[PDB]
């Protein structure tokens, strides 16, 4: 599943809510391997629908349980990453995601 440790703290009360869009700043990165992208590179900040499934699990199970301005490492096991099948070109099968996330804002 998802593990999680604190980076740094939220607010500890303002969780993401059906429906609304998460603003995170990330960076993944493969366990024990590179890092493959970082919305903070690119200085552009990341958006997604809670529970529209446009993220993987893993991913948006993290953000879920995140409070506002919280920021954590988020350990992603395959099954709630991209599996046995992995990403075309990025991501390899059965691969633990590594994902440095940010939850900078609820729209
Ligand atoms: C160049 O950068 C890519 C993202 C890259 C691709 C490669 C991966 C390593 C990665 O580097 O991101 C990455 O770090 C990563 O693994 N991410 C991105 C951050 C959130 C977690 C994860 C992810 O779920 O990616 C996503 C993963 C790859 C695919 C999804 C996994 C969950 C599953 O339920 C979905 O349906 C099967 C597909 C990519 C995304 O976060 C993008 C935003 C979302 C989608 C494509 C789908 O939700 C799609 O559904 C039709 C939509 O509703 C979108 C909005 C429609 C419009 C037109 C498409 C825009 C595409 C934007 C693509 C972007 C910015």
């Amino acid at each position: 599943g998802v593990e999680i440790e604190t980076i740094s703290p939220g607010d500890g009360r303002t969780f993401p809510k059906k429906g609304q869009t998460c603003v995170v700043h990330y960076t993944g990165m493969l366990q024990n391997g590179k890092k493959f992208d970082s919305s903070r590179d690119r200085n552009k900040p990341f958006k997604f629908r809670i529970g529209k499934q446009e993220v993987i699990k893993g991913f948006e199970e993290g953000a879920a349980q995140m409070s506002l301005g919280q920021r954590a490492k988020l350990t992603c096991t395959p099954d709630v990453a991209y599996g046995a099948t992995g990403h075309p070109g990025v991501i390899p099968p059965n691969a633990t995601l590594i994902f440095d996330v940010e939850l900078l804002n609820l729209e």
